[PDB]
C-alpha cells in the first residue's frame, strides 16, 4: 500500500506514487518528473489524471504512451487551482522537467514537496520566500557529510577544456558521452558546441530529447551518426570493450576515443579537486569519470533547510531501513538547534 510519505495530508493528492494500483481516496496523482522510479507502473493503461509540468507531460504522451485525457500540464511559478487547492510548480534544478510543488491546505498550512532537487541559494528569492512553510518532503539522497561535489559549472569548464585539447591534438578522435535516462544534457551540449559538432545518437534517444522544449534543439542534435564528432551511447557500454567495439562501427572515420562518465559521487570525492582528475588509458581509448550532480550535496541541502526553517521533515529517500532513518533524524535535529528554530 501508499506510503503516507507519497501522501499530502488533507487532499486526495499523491505523489510519485504510481506503482500501488488504485489508492483509495486519490483524485490527482502529482509527477515531480520523468525518472523512472517516480513513474513506476504509468503506461498507456491508466486512466485517472495525473499532474506534471509540460515537459514532463510530453514525456508521458510520446515515451510511455499515456493517452492524452489524461494528463494536466501546468506552468511555473503561477499559482493555480487542483480540485478546489492552490498549488505551485517550481523549478527543482534536477532534469528537464523536474519540480518542486508548494502546496496551499485549506486550513491554512503550507507544504513544500521537493521532488528530486539539487538545492540552490536561488531557490531562496523565489515564491517560496513569501509565507511560513510548515511541512517539507525532502530528497535525503546525499543526506550525510561526506557527500561534497563541485559546482555544475565547475565540471563543464573541465570537460569543455579537456575535449578542445584531445580534437585539436587529433582531429580524428571522436568524443563519446554516457547517458541511462534524461539529465545531465549540459555535459553533452557544452562538449559538442566547443567543437563546432551536432551530437549523434540512437533514434530512441533523439526522440527523448525532441521532447524537452530545448531552444535550437534542431540545429543541436542529429540520428546521422557519420556526420558528428560527438555521440551518445548507454552508460553500460562506456569501457575498453564497447568503446573499441563503437569504433569499429563507425567505419575508420575515427581512430581514437575518449570517453565521459557522468557519475553520482563515488569514494574519491574525499580528496581529489576536480583540477586533479586523470583519466583511464587503454591503447588509443581513455575514459574520464567526472562527478556531475543533479542532487543536494550536504552542504546545500543544509544551507536550504536552515533557511526554510520547517516545522517538521518527512524523508523521501533512503526510507527503507531504521538505521538510515535514524541518522537523518540526528541530522535534522543538529540543524535546528544551531539554526535556533
Ligand atoms: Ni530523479
Amino acid at each position: 500500500t501508499c506510503p503516507f510519505y507519497k501522501k499530502i495530508p488533507g487532499t486526495g493528492f499523491t505523489v510519485d506514487a504510481f506503482q500501488y494500483g488504485v489508492v483509495e481516496g486519490c483524485t490527482a496523482y502529482f509527477l515531480t518528473h520523468f525518472h523512472s522510479d517516480h513513474y513506476a507502473g504509468l503506461s498507456k493503461h491508466f486512466t485517472f489524471p495525473v499532474y506534471c509540468s509540460e515537459i514532463t507531460g510530453n514525456l508521458l504522451k510520446n515515451k510511455l504512451h499515456v493517452q492524452e485525457q489524461y494528463i494536466h500540464p501546468l506552468p511555473l511559478d503561477t499559482e493555480c487551482i487542483v480540485n478546489g487547492v492552490k498549488v505551485v510548480l517550481l523549478d527543482a534544478n534536477h532534469c528537464p522537467g523536474a519540480v518542486m510543488i508548494l502546496f496551499y491546505l485549506p486550513n491554512g498550512t503550507v507544504i513544500l514537496h521537493t521532488g528530486d532537487f539539487r538545492a540552490d541559494p536561488s531557490m531562496e528569492r523565489s515564491l517560496l520566500a513569501d509565507q511560513k512553510v510548515h511541512m517539507l518532503y525532502l530528497d535525503t539522497t546525499y543526506c550525510s557529510p561526506e557527500y561534497t561535489f563541485p559546482s555544475q559549472q565547475e565540471v563543464i569548464r573541465f570537460a569543455i577544456n579537456t575535449a578542445f585539447e584531445a580534437v585539436t591534438l587529433n582531429p580524428h578522435a571522436l568524443v563519446v558521452c554516457g547517458t541511462y535516462s534524461i539529465g545531465k544534457e549540459k555535459v553533452f551540449l557544452a562538449i559538442a558546441d566547443v567543437l563546432g559538432s551536432k551530437v549523434g545518437m540512437s533514434q530512441e534517444k533523439y526522440k527523448t530529447l525532441q521532447c524537452l522544449n530545448i531552444p535550437e534543439i534542431n540545429s543541436l542534435i542529429t540520428t546521422d551518426m557519420c556526420s558528428s564528432l560527438v555521440h551518445l551511447l548507454p552508460m553500460m557500454q562506456i569501457n575498453f570493450k564497447g568503446l573499441q567495439s563503437h569504433l569499429k562501427k563507425c567505419g575508420g572515420k575515427y581512430n581514437q576515443i575518449l570517453a565521459f562518465r557522468p557519475t553520482g559521487w563515488t569514494h574519491s570525492n574525499k580528496f581529489t579537486r576536480i583540477a586533479d582528475v586523470i583519466p583511464q588509458t587503454k591503447g588509443n581509448i581513455s575514459i574520464y569519470g567526472i562527478p556531475y550532480s543533479e542532487h543536494s550535496s550536504y552542504l546545500e541541502m543544509k544551507r536550504f533547510v536552515q533557511w526554510l526553517k520547517p516545522q517538521k521533515i518527512i524523508p523521501t529517500v533512503n526510507v527503507g531501513t531504521w538505521k538510515s532513518r535514524s541518522t537523518m533524524e540526528k541530522y535534522f535535529r543538529e540543524w535546528k538547534l544551531e539554526a535556533g528554530y
